[PDB]
């Protein structure tokens, strides 16, 4: 099953037995796919243990893959497990039951639900400024994931649920960041992944790949809970009890690290940019005089705030790489790719490649100005994904993050700490973060 | 009367207006002779009435770019009111405040990266029609009228990109929708009309009652027909698309202002594109240096005639210079005009309301003061080497702002891939009756006098 690529032509790295291509990770799938980007070319196939990863970097094949042939051949994911009773989740759930999942959590977003939130979303971004406040009037370098984090908990657990809780110690922020820790050095998720033909037995042997009492702290707490958990019970009174906290979990996990991550690499890049900080907060005054209260329209006005956070998303695309599992041989774009290949479109690689991006490794946030926006595909340029099945909550987190960035730098600047991590080290591990977390001074305005 | 001294209140000079009439009979050139002769008489500032209507007109770029850009939604938001249009008040170009700012965000979408590369291929197939329609007015010695033949072009390109549908099976000369679209707006200055409506303001609400529209009617219901025969769709993603499934679904969008849309998508699509490809090759005739430099970039980046693709188009350097330095000498819009809804003081200086404030695009793109030989057509000044010295607030042909041209990507392809699939295969030379130096159309809209005709040999 290594002969595969080699059969269709395809270049690659030599596979070992077994094991294929996965001790390369060493450096992280970032950088495992912009050593592959400059080696092999274009398209190139690499070995995860036994499964075949075939890498994409053609606009014209991403969006044959992700667009056109999304509901017909690429419509799921790599398969995942043991998840248990997680398998009914809309980012897990397969064919048929996440077009029923996808069309009923996509309401969660119509331009009326997501405008009901920013009432709901404006009381935290003042407990966000007085928690800073009392950790700017003394000079404390401030762990920024930290009290982004706990704004994360309550917009997500308020715009999806009501209940008002978080904001120090809280119980949601505790279990829900040790809700997934994919260090790839742990024998556990390197062997389920590169010999996965045992998942079937921990999955009739009752296992699963997230904590037990993890998973319990969410399943009572969301049973002890029109938003995103009324738009579900009315549909409720064939989906179980137990399908709904599958999705509690989704929401609360993405609004809260996804969140928290982002906003601790835009304020990574305003304070090692200060023409940068600087001149998004001349513009955040002008459009909100006298510290005025954004609202839903005056966010969407700001054009430099949404160039500074694509410019971050494209440095830092927290997903990383985009997956598709062909369910059926065929030939996309001249190109043959047989039933069962896991077709990767490296997002990574693709956001730093030199041949779409003029001087890569800079922070610019000039490169999504309505002059240059022109010249950004949109299909080498995707941290939310594309097609049918992106990011749900991307006009969410979009508005979200941006309702975040503008009560901040609305009354504080962000200089280094000298122990600030300069340049910023990536987490060579699994998921993307930093290796220190990020520590700012904050000065009141 | 008593507004007729509000530029000598302010300190801004100006001509002289006349009771009632204003500042309106020095329009016997033009707009664009009377803006250059203001901007040579008073600076960089200076004001004039269009009957009551107190105009400044403003040339400073860090002026110009607070009213276009900076204070848009707040301040300068709306165009100079314009009537009697009936339904046509729902237009995006007509729209005010909320409604521009809905309509704005709804067909937004229609020219996004993505969408402007699916068309492409269906723009492919009328560009061989081009070719063969000019193939045979070629292969016989005989003068060819540009705006007919580009007209036929721009007409079914938006017609299939905005709707899907072909209605122009390889003409077809006497198409109606080009017959009624031409004939849709025409402001003749020297007609009463458009001019009477500007002395008595006060009418306006009188021929709206009166169901009096500057749009004839013929034209309208030809147009209001064809949309609701358009409209059945029982295709991709297309303008069309994006008003149906927002209209199926505050809410909403009417019957009414669907076919408002269309029509301003129609008569753009088709007036725009084809009169400034008319200039476009008016200027490539008289300068055949340019005309074969630019052949030269076209069979170096697509060779035995390849078919032009989306990425092609954009690495054509010296075809955006052509296309970029026609629309200096020759900008269609002209003026660039914002209403001010309320009292502001921009970069030091005090604008009360109601006052509209105009920017003089052709007079600024002809200004010694920022151009070299602003008379002479000379490409290389929007080469990469020299777009340094270029203010992107002098040079707007497609204005600036969150209301600039939502069409401006669209034509800017539209254009190009017609001007390579025609170059690829002919040369344009004057024929004597060609109107040499070009005259510029002394009324309102920028048009030529005596249409341009060339002579087209084949390669
Ligand atoms: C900066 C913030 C975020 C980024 C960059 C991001 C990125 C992504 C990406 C790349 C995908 C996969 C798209 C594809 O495979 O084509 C995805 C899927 C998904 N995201 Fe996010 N995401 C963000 C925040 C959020 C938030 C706040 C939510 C809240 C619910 C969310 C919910 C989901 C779900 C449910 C899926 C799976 C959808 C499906 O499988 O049909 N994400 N996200
Ligand atoms: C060479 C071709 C074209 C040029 C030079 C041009 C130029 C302009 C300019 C200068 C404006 C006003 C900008 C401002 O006031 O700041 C405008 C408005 C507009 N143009 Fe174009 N245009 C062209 C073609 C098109 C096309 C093909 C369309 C197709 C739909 C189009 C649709 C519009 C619309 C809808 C507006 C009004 C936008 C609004 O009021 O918000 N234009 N155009
Ligand atoms: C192997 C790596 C580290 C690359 O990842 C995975 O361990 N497992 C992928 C699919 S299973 C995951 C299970 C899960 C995790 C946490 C909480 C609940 C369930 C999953 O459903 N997460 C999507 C939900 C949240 C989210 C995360 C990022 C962006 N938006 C939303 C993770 C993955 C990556 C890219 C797209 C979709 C899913
Ligand atoms: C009368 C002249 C031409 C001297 O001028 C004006 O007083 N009327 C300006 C704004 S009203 C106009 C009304 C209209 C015309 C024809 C059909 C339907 C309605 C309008 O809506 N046209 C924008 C739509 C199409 C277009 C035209 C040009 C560029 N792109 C798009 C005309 C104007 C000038 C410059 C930029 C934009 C508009």
């Amino acid at each position: 099953s290594h002969g595969l690529f080699k059969k269709l032509g395809i270049p690659g790295p030599t596979p070992l037995p077994f094991l294929g291509n996965i001790l390369s990770y060493h450096k992280g799938f970032c950088m495992f796919d912009m050593e592959c980007h400059k080696k092999y070319g274009k398209v190139w196939g690499f070995y995860d243990g036994q499964q075949p990863v075939l890498a994409i970097t053609d606009p014209d094949m991403i969006k044959t893959v992700l667009v056109k042939e999304c509901y017909s051949v690429f419509t799921n994911r790599r398969p995942f497990g043991p998840v248990g009773f997680m398998k009914s989740a809309i980012s897990i759930a397969e064919d048929e039951e996440w077009k029923r999942l996808r069309s009923l959590l996509s309401p969660t977003f119509t331009s009326g639900k997501l405008k009901e939130m920013v009432p709901i979303i404006a009381q935290y971004g003042d407990v966000l400024v007085r928690n800073l406040r009392r950790e700017a009037e003394t000079g404390k370098p401030v762990t920024l994931k930290d009290v982004f984090g706990a704004y994360s908990m309550d917009v997500i657990t308020s715009t999806s649920f009501g209940v008002n809780i978080d904001s120090p110690q809280d119980p949601f922020v505790e279990n829900t960041k040790k809700l997934l820790r994919f260090d790839f050095l742990d024998p556990f998720f390197l062997s389920i992944t590169v010999f996965p033909f045992l998942i079937p037995i921990l999955e009739v042997l009752n296992i699963c790949v997230f904590p037990r009492e993890v998973t319990n702290f969410l399943r009572k707490s969301v049973k002890r809970m029109v938003d995103f958990l009324q738009l579900m019970i009315d549909s409720q009174n064939a989906l179980s009890d137990l399908e709904l906290v599958a999705q509690s979990i989704i929401f609360i996990f993405a609004g809260y690290e996804t969140t928290s991550s982002v906003l601790s690499f835009i304020m990574y890049e305003l304070a090692t940019h200060p023409d940068v900080q600087q001149k998004l907060q001349e513009e955040i005054d002008a459009v909100l005089p006298n510290k005025a209260p954004p609202t839903y329209d005056t966010v969407l006005q700001m054009e430099y705030l949404d160039m500074v956070v694509n410019e971050t998303l494209r440095l830092f695309p927290i997903a990383m790489r985009l997956e598709r599992v062909c369910k059926k041989d065929v030939e996309i774009n001249g190109m043959f790719i047989p039933k069962g290949v896991v077709v990767m479109i490296p997002s990574y690689a693709l956001h730093r490649d030199p041949k779409y991006w003029t001087e890569p490794e800079k922070f610019l946030p000039e490169r999504f100005s309505a002059k240059n926006a022109d010249n950004i595909d949109p299909y080498i340029y995707t941290p939310f994904g594309s097609g049918p099945r992106n990011c749900i909550g991307m006009r969410f987190a979009l508005m979200n993050m941006k309702l975040a960035l503008i009560r901040v730098l609305q009354n504080f600047s962000f200089k280094p700490c000298k122990e600030t991590q300069i340049p910023l080290k990536l987490s060579l591990g699994g998921l993307l973060q930093p290796e220190k977390p990020v520590v700012l001074k904050v000065e009141s305005r």
